[PDB]
């Protein structure tokens, strides 16, 4: 199927890092590193929101720049709801279409039908029930929303342990409760009795909003996510590829505690 | 397979299902043009008025029922009793009622209907719970209504609530559907699938309250495709005729000088 | 462990249905249609409420006509938190102690310390935390509350369902989890790590209060339980042995619906 | 003084002390073994039931039965009626109950017990009211319990209350006594006086609601010194056997055999 | 086994552990006479006060820290943040504070302290609380008291509260311990530990607002093993002298005059 395809490509992203950057420098500095991917934005959206703004699609002028600049995967978001914006970042040919609560919400109600483009989209989660609700619409990879702007991990990790949580809830449960538990989630009952037999979401789950240390990434990684978004703090560093070789180096070694303490020491 | 037992539910269409306490009545309603009896052995609401719990009726009178009737028989297991409903598909009736007339047996819980053989009907009040019970395997949908009071406007809000939902998802943009199924606390497939048909995937009853031959045809100029109807009918001067006018007034629901001709000297 | 003694005596029940009964000859029906034990008591405690009054611990001398009639286990209640009411039918030397909430509350705030005796207790339980609890208190055995005195099964449904709900996801859960878990409950962690090993409670498991037809006692085997407890409906009827049997066959066979079909025929 | 009063009631220690309506039943209670009687004329649930004010006794009731008796007789004044104590006093009794039993007759105020001769014994329900009682003058503590109802639940909150805060006072810092006392609205030289001795600075003793032999001997376990039982004993077919049992219940309280064999055919 | 790191901080009874962010502060710290160090990089009161989430600090200042001093090192890791905690042991520091001093990192668990070979501070303010963090794997309890104040107003009330409950639970009545451990929301085997015991069974140290030596004097005096103090030991004039008086005012607790001679002048 369709969604079976984008669902695949997404899983090539398993064990990566996805870096937001502003520009081809950054885009190239964060491939340099071992990213394995990259998010294009053209302005920090907490500075947009902070001088009274609304926060949308950044200009397709920029987003081809980076893609231009190099040859992992891009991504760049969306409004919520937003299906005009996600049309034009499909025919700039990226790879990735984020839908995005932090940019400025277009629609209060709707999300962005996914299963009318070619393009996988990435969404946010922070519980079961939003997780398959997005994987209905047809997204073909799954973050947690975390906390943006903050550094503060507590967020994504309220939402990785309750993704996880339920999932594992599901795995003993009476197959005779679960037509109740759906309705509790308000969540499509195949997509949770696929979730119960597979006994993990169906797509691919990285972690995403404050992740800001090796030790945080790696912690993602150990209560079982396949990778990490991380913000452009990378780049407010002295040193950016250094920090940002850091957040690779902690992903694919995340249960190496010696690796943790080599890449965190001086930092 | 699930289709199957759609089928067999869809055979009911146009009739009238009979509450019968014994083989007499029975006969009697199979007799006036009934296309199915509910095996009941005592009312629900003097036992529960006797301060008493309603169950699955004894085996042995279900038994004699089935025994004295061709047409099919019908028979209620209180909500979540899937042991009850164990018993009465082994029986060798038709259909369970998965009924709220009954006492609840499981707050939480309705019966795993896949696991078995038999077809289901099960209550609603709203397109969400319809679509709730026809996902754990109801093969039939009846409403709700009131029970026990003879008074229709609980089963007329009913029927004007599926039936309103299933007409608002016709011209119902695609992009909206994943919301409404939300908030329905419905699965998405099936909200879908009534979308594409127009209407419930099962056969769609009106029940509870339904006491007039004006009523049975209320229902069904109303959308429904047949009716239940209570014990009413055996506590008349004339079963027989009672019962063949809710029969006529649901094959002939359209003809008023048919519904005058049952109704008078009713 | 003198505990672990009276945990493994009361694995004979299991398969097994407990009766109430008010006399010998009720007794001699119970122990001749294959009940497993009996629960004497003197009158029913609703009718003794509904009359204005406390509902105690039964006479011993009723008692002891009950224990020379049968040869099967006899059980015999005492109000919860009095252990001088258990002293007591500790020394008439009957089987099994039930600390029973169908009696009057003798101890608001605490049960019985049931460590203290030798002869081992069942205690009611309508979830997780208060089995645990009753168990860390000295229990062998426990039993749902459900509902007394009414027939309806309703409330042991939920009893189970709840139990063996809370046993299913502590037994996927991550082990960092369960501390809080245990807080929650408000159970004592080494016992709720003790039920996430096993499974399952550690004791024998019953259902009670409410069982009214071979039809419930089939549906309690099915949600798992060990066996059930009926009360004195078995009595009133017009044919009392042939609805004590039907309950016990119900019990025995209970996977087996044309058993259930004949034991229900008629009755 | 007050502690020739104290040690007056200190004798009672082991005993029962059982409500008498007349002489006969004060004969009966003296020779099952208790230690005193409590003289009162009604039932003052039945008084109260029939719209009434329970109060006093007649003196003329109360002298039958002290001229009956070689054990002590006790008598209840309701709370805050000195004069009714007065009058008691006066007849020769020799202990006086300062009762919630009886109709309050002071809703602010309890009788100040150290202007009299006679010893009082007093109710309570935690520790601070059991030591403001005692430092208005009463000489005994016994429980409120639950009157009227033979149910025990109450007198076992009240002793496990008292004896919980004597417990709590056993390790308490020094320091922390004060706000201690200040929480209990009790005087603090009695609160430190308790936490000295570790117990009551007076016989403490169960009173309402105690119905068997079994919650006789549970009140003995949980430390209590005696029991006060109603005239639920005079209300069986044979009084005396049911009076002996209470007394052996409480002399014997740590025997289980003891107390199968009085609660047995009971 | 969780014994040998109990054992093991049974060594800093009657000790100071003081917080440093440099090596030479460390230093002034093992020569005024502290048990152990804490290093941190920066004030967390600071790091949220400019609006920023305090973590771990950097392994590199950590580790010339430890290098440089031959007592313990303690250093913080965020509540659940169990890979923070990881990269600590790996440095080979001596503790690990679980300290809601810095950013909580997990809103509803605490780190599996079992899990690691390294021993583990925690904080409480209450018995319960000490309990389950002992079950978790502490095996050394501090309090909270109140960070970056200076006033010890908390402390007390956390040292009062836990020695309180200790005191009551001591004198308890066995068959009450139950229900007292439900309210605790603490295991009951740890509970009954504890009252065997008499004490809790880990090293238990004050600290958040320990500020003077009459400070560190009245904890120790209150029953504490020793003292946690901050960095105001450094912002001040003679560094080594305020590091000394705190010292010497844990060692001599219950004399006066020796807490007069160290807070003179000071
Ligand atoms: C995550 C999020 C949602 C999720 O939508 P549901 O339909 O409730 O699953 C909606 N609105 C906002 C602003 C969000 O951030
Ligand atoms: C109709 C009905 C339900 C429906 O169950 P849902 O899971 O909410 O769809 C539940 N309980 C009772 C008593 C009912 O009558
Ligand atoms: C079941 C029950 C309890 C249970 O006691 P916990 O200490 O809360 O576990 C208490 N009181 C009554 C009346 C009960 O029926
Ligand atoms: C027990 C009781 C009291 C106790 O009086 P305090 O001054 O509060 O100790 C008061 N009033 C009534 C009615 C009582 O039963
Ligand atoms: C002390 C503290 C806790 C303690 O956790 P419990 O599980 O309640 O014992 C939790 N959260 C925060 C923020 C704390 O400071």
């Amino acid at each position: 199927s369709p969604f079976s395809v984008k669902v695949g490509l997404a899983q090539m992203l398993r064990g990566g890092v996805i870096m937001d950057v502003v520009n081809a420098e950054q885009a190239r500095i964060a491939e340099e590193a071992g990213a394995c991917a990259v998010m294009a934005l053209e302005r920090v959206p907490a500075d947009i929101r902070a001088q009274g703004g609304v926060a949308r699609m950044s200009d397709p002028q920029m987003i081809k720049e980076i893609k231009q600049a190099v040859t992992i995967p891009v991504m760049a978001k969306a409004r919520i709801g937003h299906f005009v914006e996600a049309q034009i970042l499909e025919a700039i040919g990226i790879d990735y279409i984020d839908e995005s609560e932090v940019l400025t919400l277009a629609d209060e109600d709707h999300h962005i039908n996914k299963h009318n483009f070619r393009i996988p989209f990435v969404c946010g989660c922070r519980n079961l029930g939003e997780a398959l609700r997005r994987i209905r619409e047809g997204a073909a990879m799954i973050r947690t929303k975390g906390e943006a702007g903050t550094g503060n991990i507590i967020e994504a990790v309220r939402h990785v342990r309750s993704v996880n949580g339920d999932i594992r809830v599901l795995r003993n449960m009476d197959d005779d409760e679960v037509f109740t538990f759906a309705k509790k989630l308000a969540a499509p009952y195949d997509l949770v009795m696929q979730t119960k037999q597979l006994g993990r979401l169906p797509v691919v789950q990285f972690a995403a909003g404050g992740v800001a240390t090796p030790a945080d990434a790696a912690l993602m990684m150990q209560l079982g996510c396949d990778g990490v978004f991380v913000g452009s703090g990378i780049f407010k560093s002295g040193d950016p590829a250094r920090r940002a070789r850091a957040i690779v180096q902690a992903v694919t070694h995340y249960s190496d505690p010696e690796m943790l303490v080599e890449v965190s020491c001086g930092l």
